[PDB]
């Protein structure tokens, strides 16, 4: 039973096991009189953890921590965020005060930069390219080209079968664009082609925000995406 918008209260995060070693974990945040739930991911790296994006903000983080201390007990060693937004970077300060290395790719930590947030310590090489893909551990770290934004990665976890797309993919029940602002819609549906010729094998997919579901969340995405562009 995946952890919905209603019972996580903004400051809360709950963690949800997919597979052997590899979990979600699902925050909420309060914007413009609303409230949003953010998916991240945990993926055990032998006796410690690899965190993928923040729980969106440094109190929610902290809550992450706390919450990976009662209900794993193994120490988060490294962090990647996918994208420079505030949803995936924001919570690095915590990380980093409590000894987690964070690491972005070098576009991810100018363009935080550029927009004020934080920035992660350390630089991901080898993902300047579209198609680009490069080992991290646990996980293949893979950028498909522009979608939600110019720097989007997408994380797999060879393993399990779990591609973990965030903000570039939607969750079905999202059936109009979100935040687009930094988005490049014209190459969006193509970076999706390359994650579905990369990935086909991928048995669970999870979006940045809400439901997980099959490869058909890639295919839902460029639907709404070209919807989008023809409004
Ligand atoms: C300060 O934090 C914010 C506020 C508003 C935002 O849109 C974001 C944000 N940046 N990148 C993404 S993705 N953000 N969240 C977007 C969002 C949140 C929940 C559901 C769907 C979306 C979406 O626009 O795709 C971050
Ligand atoms: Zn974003
Ligand atoms: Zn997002
Ligand atoms: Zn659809």
């Amino acid at each position: 039973e995946y952890p919905t918008v209603s019972e996580i209260p903004v400051g809360e995060v709950r963690l949800y096991q997919i597979a052997d070693g590899v979990w979600s974990h699902i925050a909420t945040q309060s914007f413009d009189g609303a409230v949003y739930p953010s998916n991240g991911l945990i993926v055990r790296d032998g006796d410690e953890l690899l965190l993928i994006d923040t729980a969106w903000g440094a109190k929610n983080t902290a809550a992450l921590l706390a919450e990976i201390e009662k209900q794993i007990g193994l120490p988060v060693t490294r962090a990647v965020s996918t994208h420079f937004h505030d949803d995936r970077v924001g919570g690095v300060d915590v990380l980093r005060a409590a000894g987690v290395a964070t690491y972005a790719s070098p576009s991810t930590r100018r363009l935080a930069e550029v927009e004020g947030n934080e920035i992660p310590t350390h630089s991901l090489e080898g993902l300047s390219s579209s198609g680009d893909a490069v080992r991290f551990g646990p996980v293949e770290l893979f950028y498909p080209g522009a979608a939600h934004s110019t720097d989007n990665l997408v994380v797999y976890v060879p393993s399990a079968s779990v591609l973990y797309g965030g903000c570039a993919i939607y969750e079905l029940s999202r059936t109009s664009a979100g935040n687009v602002a930094d988005a490049d819609l014209a190459e969006w549906p193509t970076s999706i082609e390359r994650i579905q010729q990369h990935y086909p094998e991928a048995q669970f997919v999870i979006p940045g925000h809400g439901l997980p579901g099959g490869l058909d969340l890639l295919k839902h995405t460029t639907n709404v995406v070209k919807a989008h562009t023809n409004r």
